[PDB]
DNA sequence: GACGCTATAAAAGGAG
DNA sequence: TCCTTTTATAGCGTCC
C-alpha cells in the first residue's frame, strides 16, 4: 500500500501516503482552519497557508528570480515569473 | 501580460 | 508513529 489513507467522502475519494496529509485534506471538507494570523486574526487550513499570508503583512519576499534578481512573496509566483524571460509578449 | 494571493497536494524533518 | 515544516502545483482576480 503506497497510499493507504483514503478520503471518507464518497465524491472526493483522494488518497494519501501519510495520515497527516489525510487529516489536513479532510479539513477542506469540514472547513476547519486551525492556523491563525496574529495580525488580522484570519484563519487558514494549513501551516503554509498562514505562512504565505503573514508575508502580505510583513512585506517579506524570500523568493528571488535567477534571471533578473527580482523578489516575490511566494514560491509559485516566483517560479511562474521566471518563465516570462523565455518568451516574447 | 503579469503578478498578488489563496488553496491545496506532496513530501520531508524531528523526536519518542 | 505522531506532529511540525517545507516544497510543489493550480487557479483566481485584478491591474497594466
Ligand atoms: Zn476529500
Ligand atoms: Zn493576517
Ligand atoms: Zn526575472
Amino acid at each position: 500500500m503506497e497510499r493507504p489513507y483514503a478520503c471518507p467522502v464518497e465524491s472526493c475519494d483522494r488518497r494519501f501516503s501519510q495520515k497527516t496529509n489525510l487529516d489536513t485534506h479532510i479539513r477542506i471538507h469540514t472547513g476547519q482552519k486551525p492556523f491563525q494570523c496574529r495580525i488580522c486574526m484570519r484563519n487558514f487550513s494549513q501551516h503554509t497557508g498562514l505562512n504565505q499570508h503573514i508575508r502580505t503583512h510583513t512585506g517579506e519576499k524570500p523568493f528571488a528570480c535567477d534571471i533578473c534578481g527580482r523578489k516575490f512573496a511566494t514560491l509559485h509566483t516566483r517560479d511562474r515569473h521566471t518563465k516570462i524571460h523565455l518568451r516574447q509578449k
